[PDB]
């Protein structure tokens, strides 16, 4: 056997790390100085197509270990995004019910994805407070809470970090998007403990998992530049990524440019957190950057 | 560990469907009947067509048909076009997809993003005219090449050398292989490999009912039979209606958490039919089935929400 699993759950993580030879400022070492390489960590190769499969599964497992979750329990989560899809897949497979709590004016598209994965939906007028109230009514109802759960960070410490170090011992920069901050905090803390002078770079446009002393830089990124980079990535490297990867790529190229102009070697790992599919029903990929920007 | 996205192809997971299998666990009263899902959406562009796409280009290079700034013409608007657009671009070729004017903007939009140029042929003439147009275009110079996925032995060979060996490696106990029939490459290549290496293996095609299309699949009575097709390879063919394909697609994501496209519903319907028969006969079975692509591109089609009649 090489890739035989008894459950979809076991096929989580161990995602490919792929060299971006065209988009890299300098892939080859040569006459004008050392290489500056970009390496995409493809987190859309997870069961539900996003990096949130990692925290989702570890949150549930940690809750089981701590005695919070038991055979017929229900999981409550205030989300309408990748975490809810991830939790819906994982909950169901592990024997739990999942209720997602979201605003009444959440997009039908988001809502319908959750429902197809078997999540029940409760609408709030706020979403977080109402999940916590719902959860408090029943000892068998549990809110995992992605924004404050250390199992989120741990999933990257124990999974994303190690995998990167294993595939890229020469790593000089890790770049990722800042949401719950679990990817940056978990991966960042692991890489700092192992790679001597590694830089941890956030791409964005106090979080409860945040640590003031992990991040070495933070890059803010506008939507036009995010879209621009997302289209560039698919046209030049064949990778069809979501909109947060556009932010991450803009930042990684800025870092790469820095290393190129300073005549230093870089091996920059960048997170591709999901694929472009869920974002099609918008302008991001077809037409004008302005139409996309409005989407 | 990959220098190119092209290298992150194949070696896809095989995952047991413990809930949907007719009987996952052997009992004192009967042996197991297991379903194993081969997840071909874990490829570069999210489908099984990455395999033949890349092999067809490389075989063309081997044969001296393709060189640096050549143009590939393919009469396709589906997954093969997406896959050829990605591979072609990474390998330094231009890709032009020829399709009927009638083609969905949803379909066109995918090919455009990946960098394909699009040529529209007449709606009335369908794919036959699209193919003729591709071929007439390719004839206008020696540097313009049509790969022709319905007749290209590299399509078959990509499964004979990839899909088949991977399956045997992960599932030496395989009794049945089930996949949808489109170009026939998957069935023809995987099926030939498996028949050569696994005594008494059954190769089962899933096809649409005449007149009831299932995306990416072809009924061979209704349609042109691909030149790749060898009828001797199959042990069985199952026709599947649109409603059965859709209900199984939904069932798969609800029960196993795998969000697959509609051809996979048809494959699952056939696999469960083969499984139900093994179970009734008291036979042991390990049934590998292809999950050829993910549900994402199909969600605009109402096939995942609302009533089965509407879908
Ligand atoms: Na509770």
């Amino acid at each position: 056997h090489m890739a035989r699993y008894d459950s979809l759950l076991q096929a989580l993580g161990n995602t490919p790390l792929v060299g971006l030879q065209r988009l890299s400022p300098r892939w080859d070492d040569g006459r004008d100085g050392p290489h500056v390489r970009l390496w995409a960590k493809l987190e859309d190769r997870n069961p539900t197509g996003s990096i949130k499969d990692r925290p989702a599964v570890r949150m549930i497992e940690q809750a089981e270990a701590d005695g919070l979750l038991r055979p017929g329990a229900t999981i409550l989560e205030p989300t309408s995004g990748n975490t809810g899809i991830s939790l819906a897949m994982a909950a169901r497979l592990k024997g739990y019910r999942l209720i997602c709590v979201m605003p009444e004016n959440t997009s039908v598209e988001r809502r319908q994805l959750l429902e197809l994965y078997g999540a029940q939906i409760i609408f709030s007028a706020t979403a977080v407070a109402t999940a916590k109230e719902l959860a408090a009514t029943n000892p068998s109802w549990v809110m995992l809470y992605q924004y404050g759960n250390p199992a989120n960070t741990d999933s990257h410490y124990c999974g994303t970090g190690p995998e990167l170090l294993a595939d890229l011992p020469e790593i000089t920069h890790f770049v990722a998007g800042l949401g719950t901050t679990g990817t940056l905090m978990g991966t960042g803390r692991f890489l700092r403990e192992h790679v001597a002078n590694v830089k941890i770079v956030a791409a964005e446009p106090v979080p409860e998992l945040y640590d003031p002393e992990i991040l070495t830089a933070r890059y803010s990124v506008g939507a036009v530049d995010a879209v621009r980079r997302t289209r560039e990535l698919v046209h030049t490297e064949g990778i069809f990524a979501g909109i947060s990867t556009g932010a991450v790529l803009h930042a990684a190229l800025g870092v790469g440019a820095g290393a190129l102009a300073a005549g230093e070697r870089a091996d920059i790992a960048l997170v591709v957190a999901d694929a472009g599919w869920k974002y099609l029903s918008t302008g991001a990929y077809a037409g004008s950057l302005d139409d996309a920007e409005t989407a």
